[PDB]
């Protein structure tokens, strides 16, 4: 007997140093449905309804500013003013009401050609969505 | 056909910086039901049962300290001690059991009579919340 | 009528300073089923099915690392690059699918041998988790 549902959590457990484009988790701590996309990093809606997200990530670069993608444009901002060193961690979560079709993923800006030297890691960063409620019907 | 659904999910961009009382977020990612009062900045609870919430603000102050309030008293305190260049980003996650009339609401409480140049900014703070589970019946 | 839920949300306030044991929070915001056992400081999965987990803590130690376990193995694995001042706030989310049995923890690694001088604190630490969607059927 069919449910509607609807969710993922996904991981990089680092990499995160490429700048506007989605960026794309293929660790995967849950994607049932397959509505989450790795080749692409996005979420693709394809049930109409009220989504939480929430992301925990670390980005590697500067002056970073990240950017959660809703359809075409972002809907959430983040620019932690507390950045120190080629290193950010931003982390937030939201509620959105989604249309099939809609597509939901991050996005990160910052400087890149100048950081300094790498180490160890192995340091998750998540990346999750679940529809919470089922539009009308 | 009715379904017991609360939920919401507000922001600011920025503004927060006065304390001891309920940070009024006025962007509205979602809010249909409209238990949330941007008037007020207070969850007020219509259905009684389990809910989940979540906050990531950002406060510009020095010795920061950020309560969840519920009904009357802080439920959740915050006080980060990671805190340098009065610019505080707290963020929470905590699962409450309200019954109707119960209020939620966030706020926080800091020396606000000495910051720095503020900057550009365009930095979301959110503050989120849905019930889990009815309760009973 | 029967409802299958399952749902924590525990905090401490203030201790975690001994690694490499699962974190014992005590302080119960929500354990109606009594799923989480303070007194070994595990969620026990009584349900199975999709949970999401989400935590927000404050570790006083250096060479922080931080990891979520599920069963027997470390899931998550927070090591934050930006840590100071012998003190880590770590947070984390993220969706499990779990069996009945299955146990989930949160446990932190790191040199708290010598950490600096203590303060008021009087910060909550917390680990929640809730069932989100219940197994097949």
């Amino acid at each position: 007997a069919y449910m509607y549902r609807s969710a993922f959590s996904v991981g990089l457990e680092t990499r995160v140093t490429v700048p506007n484009v989605p960026i794309r988790f293929t660790k995967i701590f849950y994607n049932q449905q397959n509505h989450y996309d790795g080749s692409t990093g996005k979420f693709y809606c394809n049930i109409p309804g009220l989504y939480y997200f929430s992301y925990h990530i670390t980005v590697y670069m500067k002056d970073v500013k990240v950017s959660l993608f809703k359809k075409d444009k972002a809907v959430l901002f983040t620019y932690d003013q507390y950045q120190e060193k080629n290193v950010d961690q931003a982390s937030g979560s939201v509620l959105l009401h989604l249309e099939v079709g809609d597509q939901v993923w991050l996005q990160v800006y910052g400087d890149g050609d100048h950081n300094g030297l790498y180490a160890d890691n192995v340091n998750d960063s998540t990346f999750t969505g679940f529809l919470l409620y089922h539009d009308t019907n």
